[PDB]
């Protein structure tokens, strides 16, 4: 797809800290851009929509190639249309924003320049950030994660995509998402099937796969961290159900691991560590600091800071595993106790280390779940299981919670705020910001 300018594109600025082993940190200046799927897609020479509701223009988009040639992505009014704002080192995303039409959440990427994404090499380093999840009820997910996307959004590999990172193109993750309207410089109209429960989305014949590090997926009730390996480290297109993931019949028939080696303290037994109020170790009604360290062994460590008090990820005992470090033993013990073989089939942490050794793009989003109502994160899942089933209970939310239309109607003012991002060698982000 090309880019149109009927609406200007001004990326909200966002600063972050780059720290060094020497003990100092220096301020960096970037910005955020919203993913192409949230944008208006119209004819290059008119205001005629190429996509509207959840169906494509049969005339402008008779096939994927013709569609990309006739269509363009336009600019975004970040605050008024998408409820996205920034102030210094802070980023806020509102859940439902009402303008000429209704918008739900957003998916944003941190940029290095107005035309390129910022790439981070996680291995050997740590990522720290502050988050306020107090306004996120059951069914919502304020997420901060990394994916192995190209810095240019795919332009160099696919010339038919001239919009690029400036317009949020090139997304990919461990779900091999098929809901993307444009993949590899081509539209995804071929094989497109409108969503039965979402008037604005659908699933196409193509998907976009790549490694994914979910540093943070949470709301005021539950939180989870999870590395997701793929047999192909970087962005790669997939065909239909061969894609695997939540958008296909068989989520395990692809090149990526859709489940990941997830670590949810509540799911592991510590139901007093994270929640609203003083009865929990971490009070989710207040801002908290989350630090994630990627040691060269490939294992992942985590600690939190709130009100000046530091807490390592809580210890967990699963099978023969005991500790608080997310390593091979934990992931293997998890599949043995909770079930599944997706993470290990895709190479586990060894394969994932190939992703963190390379560059990954920072993603920050706010979303509700039209496929599973976010039950996998904050409730009992599958809903027919009980606490007698190992790992079934992940949070205290009702198995009836998270219906998109309901949470959108009841909690439109929900929001998430990410701030004070700091990146650098392990042991360096706690030092004074520059
Ligand atoms: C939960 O984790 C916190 C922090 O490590 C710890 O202080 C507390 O004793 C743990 N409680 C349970 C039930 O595991
Ligand atoms: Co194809
Ligand atoms: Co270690």
């Amino acid at each position: 797809q090309s880019a149109c300018t009927l609406q200007s594109e001004t990326h909200p600025p966002l600063t972050w800290q780059k720290c060094s082993s020497g003990g100092t940190c220096t301020q960096q200046t970037g910005s955020v851009v919203i993913d192409a799927n949230w944008r208006w897609t119209h004819a290059t020479n008119s205001s005629t929509n190429c996509y509207d509701g959840n169906t494509w223009s049969s005339t402008l988009c008779p096939d994927n190639e013709t569609c990309a040639k006739n269509c363009c992505l336009d600019g975004a009014a970040y605050a008024s249309t998408y409820g996205v704002t920034t102030s210094g080192n802070s980023l806020s995303i509102d859940f439902v924003t009402q303008s000429a039409q209704k918008n739900v959440g957003a998916r944003l990427y941190l940029m290095a320049s107005d035309t390129t994404y910022q790439e981070f090499t996680l291995l050997g380093n740590e990522f720290s950030f502050d988050v306020d999840v107090s306004q996120l009820p059951c069914g919502l997910n304020g997420a901060l994660y990394f994916v192995s996307m190209d810095a240019d959004g795919g332009v160099s590999k696919y010339p038919t995509n001239t919009a690029g990172a400036k317009y949020g193109t090139g997304y990919c993750d461990s779900q091999c998402p098929r809901d993307l309207k444009f993949i590899n410089g081509q539209a995804n109209v071929e094989g497109w099937e409108p969503s039965s429960n979402n008037a604005n989305t659908g699933i196409g014949g193509h998907g976009s796969c790549c490694s994914e590090m979910d540093i943070w997926e949470a709301n005021s009730i539950s939180s989870h961290v999870a590395p997701h390996p793929c047999t192909t480290v970087g962005q790669e297109i997939c065909e239909g159900d061969g894609c695997g993931g939540t958008y296909s019949d068989n989520r395990y028939g692809g090149t990526c691991d859709p489940d990941g080696c997830g670590w949810n303290p509540y799911r592991l037994g510590n139901t007093s560590f994270y929640g609203p109020g003083s009865s929990f170790t971490l009070d989710t009604t207040k801002k908290l600091t989350v630090v994630t360290q990627f040691e060269t062994s490939g294992a992942i460590n985590r600690y939190y800071v709130q009100n000046g008090v530091t807490f390592q990820q809580p210890n967990a005992e699963l099978g023969s595993y005991s500790g608080n470090e997310l390593n091979d033993d934990y992931c293997t013990a998890e599949e043995a106790e909770f079930g599944g073989s997706s993470f290990s089939d895709k190479g586990g942490l060894t394969q994932f280390k190939k992703a963190t050794s390379g560059g990954m793009v920072l993603v920050m989003s706010l979303w509700d779940d039209y496929y599973a109502n976010m039950l996998w994160l904050d409730s009992t899942y599958p809903t027919n299981e009980t606490s007698s089933t190992p790992g079934a209970v992940r949070g205290s939310c009702s198995t009836s919670s998270g219906v998109p239309a309901q949470v959108e109607s009841q909690s439109p003012n929900a929001k998430v705020t990410f701030s004070n991002i700091k990146f650098g060698p392990i042991g360096s982000t706690g030092n004074p910001s520059g």
